[PDB]
């Protein structure tokens, strides 16, 4: 699923 | 890949 | 993400 992690929304 | 569960298909 | 095997891209 989309995650967000350092102002990035990527798939995990 | 797609799954089947509980009727519903989603990403596993 | 995408990968590449055996002439072929697929996910992961
Ligand atoms: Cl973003
Ligand atoms: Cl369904
Ligand atoms: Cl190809
Ligand atoms: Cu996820
Ligand atoms: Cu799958
Ligand atoms: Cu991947």
């Amino acid at each position: 699923s989309w995650a967000w992690h350092n102002g990035k929304w990527d798939w995990h």
